[PDB]
Order: C-alpha cells, then sequence, then structure tokens
C-alpha cells in the first residue's frame, strides 16, 4: 500500500490593538463573623472568610493555536 | 491500496481594537454572620464566606484555532 | 481502491472594534445571617455565604475556530 | 413597721435594621427682600431671612428607656 | 423601723444595624436682599440671613438610659 | 432604725452596627445682600450673614447611660 | 450761523443676575447614510452631514448700548 | 459762521452677576456613512461630516458700547 | 469761521462676577465612514470628517468699549 499524510498549514492567528489598559481594581472587604463548634469534616475542606483574592491577566496578544496530528496504525 | 491525506489550511482568524480599556471593580462587601453548631461532612467541603473573589482577563487578542487531523487504521 | 481526503480551508473569522471598555462594577454586600445545627451531609457540598465573585473577561477579539478532520478505517 | 421597696425590671428595648440610609437634602432658596423702616422692638427678636437650616439625625439605633423610681418621706 | 430599698434592674437597651449611610446634603442659598433703616432694639437679637446652617449627627448606636433612684426623709 | 439602700444594676446599653459612613456635605453659598443704617442696639446681638457653619457628629458607638441615686435625710 | 451740537447721555443699561447655569447640553446623533452619484456644482456649496455643531453664549451682562452722533454739511 | 459740537455722555452700561456656571456639554456623534462618486465642484466647498464643533463663550460681564461721533464738511 | 468739535466722554463700561466657572466639555465622537471617488474641485476646500473641535473663551470682564470720533473736511 501506499499512504500519503501530507496536510499543508498557511493559517494565521493575529491581533492588533492601540492601547490595552486603564484597569482598576479597588474592592473593600466587608464585615464577616464566623463561629463554629462540634463540626466534622472526614474529607477535604477548601474555605476562605473574607479573603480578596485576585487574579489580573493582560496579555497584548494572548492569541493560541493548538493543533495536533497523528498517522496511527493498531 | 493508495490513501492520500492532503488538507490544505489558508484560514485566517483575526482582531484589531483600538483602545481596549477603562475597567473598574470596587465591590463592597457586606454583613456575614455564620453561626454553625453540630455539623457533620461525610464527603468534600467547598466553602467561601464574605470574599471578594476576582478575575480579570482583558487579552488584546484572545483569539484561538483548535484543529485536530487524524489518519487512523485498526 | 484510491482515497484522497483533499478539504480546502478558505475561511476568515475577523473583528474590527473601536473603542471596547467603560465597565464598571460595584455590587454591594447586604446582610447575611445564617444559623445552622445538627445538619447531616454525606455527599459533596459547595457553599456560598455573602461573597462577591467576579469574572470580567474583555477579550479586544475572542474570537475561536474549532475544525476536525478524520480519515478513518476499522 | 417593715417597707420593702423591691421592683424587679426585665425589660428589653430593641431593635435591628438592614440598611439605614440613601437620604438626599436638595433645597434650594428662592428670591428673598426685605425693606424695614421705623420698627421698634421692645423685647427678644429670633428673625431668620432666605436660611437654610437643616437637622439630620440619623441613629443606627435611637432606642431610649426612661425610667424613675422613689420611696418618699415627708 | 426597717425600710429597705432592694430595686433589681437586669433591663437590655440594644441596637444592631447593617449597613449605616448614604447620606448626601446639597442646599443651595436663593437671593436674598435685606435693607433697613433707623430700627431700635431693647433687647436680644438672635438674626441669620441666607446661612446654610447644618447639623449631621450618625450614630452607629444612639441608644441611652436615664434612669433615677431615690430614697428620701424629711 | 435600720435602713438599707442595696439597688443592684446589670442593665445593658449596646449597639453593633457594621458599616457607618458614605456622608457628603456639598452645600452652596447664595447671594446675600444686607444694607444697614441708624440700628440701635442695647442688647446682646447674635448674627450671621451668608455663613456654613457645619457639626459633624457621626460616633461608632455614641451609647449613654445616665444614672442617678441618692440616699438623703434633711 | 451759529449751530450747536449738544445732546446730553444720562442713560443706564443695566442688569442684576442671582445664579446664571445649570445648563446640560447632551444631543445624540441618529443613522445619517448619503450616497451621492454624477452631481454637478456650479456655484459655493455649504454641507453638514451628521455633525452636532453647538454655540453656548453665556454672558452674566451682555447689555449692548449703540450710539451714533453726526453733524454734517455736503 | 460758529460751529460748537459739543455732545455730553455720562452713561453706564453695567453687570452684577453672583454665580455664573454649572455649564455641562455632554454631546454624542452617531453613525455616519457617506458614498460619493463622480462629483464635480466649480466653486468654494465648506463640507462637515460627523464633526463636533463646539464654541463656549462665558464672560463675566460681556456688556458692549460702541459709540460714533463725527462732524463732518464736503 | 470757528469750529469746536469738543465732545465729553465720563462713559462706564463696568461687570461684577462672583464665582465664573465649573465648565464641563465631554463630548465623544460617533463613527464616520467616508468613501469618495472621481471627486473634481476648482476651488478651495474646507473639510472636517470627525473632528472635535472647541473654543472655551470665559473672561472674567470681557467688556468692551469702541468708540470713534473724526472731524473731517473734504
Ligand atoms: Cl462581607
Ligand atoms: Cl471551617
Ligand atoms: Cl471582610
Ligand atoms: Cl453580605
Ligand atoms: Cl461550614
Ligand atoms: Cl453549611
Ligand atoms: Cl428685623
Ligand atoms: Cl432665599
Ligand atoms: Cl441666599
Ligand atoms: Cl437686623
Ligand atoms: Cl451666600
Ligand atoms: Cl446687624
Ligand atoms: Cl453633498
Ligand atoms: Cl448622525
Ligand atoms: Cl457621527
Ligand atoms: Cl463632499
Ligand atoms: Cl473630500
Ligand atoms: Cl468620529
Ligand atoms: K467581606
Ligand atoms: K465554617
Ligand atoms: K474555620
Ligand atoms: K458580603
Ligand atoms: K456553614
Ligand atoms: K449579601
Ligand atoms: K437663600
Ligand atoms: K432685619
Ligand atoms: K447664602
Ligand atoms: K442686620
Ligand atoms: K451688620
Ligand atoms: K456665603
Ligand atoms: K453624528
Ligand atoms: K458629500
Ligand atoms: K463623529
Ligand atoms: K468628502
Ligand atoms: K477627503
Ligand atoms: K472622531
Amino acid at each position: 500500500v501506499q499512504i500519503v499524510y501530507k496536510p499543508v498549514d498557511l493559517s494565521k492567528v493575529t491581533s492588533k490593538c492601540g492601547s490595552l489598559g486603564n484597569i482598576h481594581h479597588k474592592p473593600g472587604g466587608g464585615q464577616v463573623e464566623v463561629k463554629s463548634e462540634k463540626l466534622d469534616f472526614k474529607d477535604r475542606v477548601q474555605s476562605k472568610i473574607g479573603s480578596l483574592d485576585n487574579i489580573t491577566h493582560v496579555p497584548g496578544g494572548g492569541n493560541k493555536k493548538i493543533e495536533t496530528h497523528k498517522l496511527t496504525f493498531r
């Protein structure tokens, strides 16, 4: 047999942005009171009380190309 | 047999933006009171009490191409 | 046999935007009181009490192309 | 004689309020013209002409208990 | 004689408030003209002309107990 | 004689407030014209013309207990 | 001959104003589409297409006196 | 001959203003599309397409006197 | 002959202003598209496309007196 795997990719993933910015975070915490007695946990606990967790992600591009190729015999 | 896998991709994924910005987050926490007694958890707990969790994602592009190619024999 | 897989993709996915922005988030928490006694949980718990969870996603483009190609023999 | 003054006070005077606020005072003065000639005052004068006197009293509670106890011999 | 003054006070005067605020005063003065000629005052004068006198009293509680106790012989 | 003055006070005067604030004063003066001729005052004068007198009192509690006790013989 | 040009001008042109203001211009453009083909103009053209042309003239006085005096011999 | 040109001007052009201001211009453009083909102009063109031309003239007085005097022989 | 040109000017052009100000310009551009082909101009062109031309003139007085005097023989 003759098997030819010859895909052609000339594709563009592209951005232009002029000005990127002017982002202001001023979150304000509240008043939090937690009273706990006789609590049983048998498994994992993720707990957050009054926290101000922030992610700022501001890439000038942030473009992505995911591409996958296989030729496969089982 | 003769088997030919020859797909052609000339595709564009493209953006232009002039000005990207002027984003203001000013969330204010409230008043939170939690009283807990004799609670049993047999399995995983995710808990958040009065927290101000933020994600800001501002890519100048943020374009994506996902593409997948297979030739396969079982 | 002769089998030929020759699709051609000339496709455009495109945006133009002049100004993107002027976004203001000012949520205010209320008054929350929770009293809990003698609760049993046999399975996973997700709880949020008075939290101000925010996601701000503002891509200048945010366009996507998903494509899949297979030639397959079983 | 035996005289016993033994009153018992277990009284509650109580408030709960969630949010107290959003008060806007925007009074605008008019046009006032006063012309006075040959006036005699023999006694105290309180005069106000075109004034914008304000009291804003906004207690979160503002509850009161007044109590009086006497045992008295003349 | 035996005279016993033994009053018992276990009284509560109490408040809870969540959020207290958002008070705006924007009073605007008018046009005031006063012309006075040959006025005689024999006694005290309080005068206010076009003034914007303000009191803002915003106690988070502002609760009060006034109590008076006497045992008296004349 | 036997005279016993033994009053018992276990009384509470109490407040809780979460957030206290966000108070804005922007009073604006008007136009005031005062013309005075041949005025006689024989006694005290309090005068205010076009003034913007302000008191801001914002105690987090502002609770008060006034209590008075006497045992008296004349 | 004796010729005398002796006019006397004692004239007042006067204004009093207390507060002049509180002017808000918020015009919004609509949608305008103009398609033009094979037009000949032999003479001057003044054209405006979707413009938001504004004059704000707010003199505190803005009073005027125009006067003319001539004595003339031909 | 005797010719006397002796006009007397004692005239007042006068203003009083207390407060002059509080002027807000917030005009917004719309959507303008102009398509032009084969247009001939033999003479001057003034054109404005989607412009937000503004004049703000706010003189505290802005009063004027124009006066003209001639004695003339031809 | 005797010719006398003796005009008398004791005239006032006058202003008083207390407060002059609080002027805000926030004009916003819209969306302008212009497409032109085969246009002929034989004379001057003044063109403005999508511009935000501003004049702010705020003189504290801005009063003017124009006065002209002639004695003339031809
Ligand atoms: Cl909170
Ligand atoms: Cl916990
Ligand atoms: Cl908090
Ligand atoms: Cl809350
Ligand atoms: Cl919990
Ligand atoms: Cl829970
Ligand atoms: Cl009076
Ligand atoms: Cl008034
Ligand atoms: Cl006033
Ligand atoms: Cl008076
Ligand atoms: Cl004033
Ligand atoms: Cl006075
Ligand atoms: Cl035209
Ligand atoms: Cl328009
Ligand atoms: Cl426009
Ligand atoms: Cl044109
Ligand atoms: Cl042009
Ligand atoms: Cl524009
Ligand atoms: K909080
Ligand atoms: K907990
Ligand atoms: K905990
Ligand atoms: K909250
Ligand atoms: K809980
Ligand atoms: K809440
Ligand atoms: K007033
Ligand atoms: K008076
Ligand atoms: K005033
Ligand atoms: K007075
Ligand atoms: K005075
Ligand atoms: K004033
Ligand atoms: K427009
Ligand atoms: K045109
Ligand atoms: K425009
Ligand atoms: K044009
Ligand atoms: K042009
Ligand atoms: K523009």
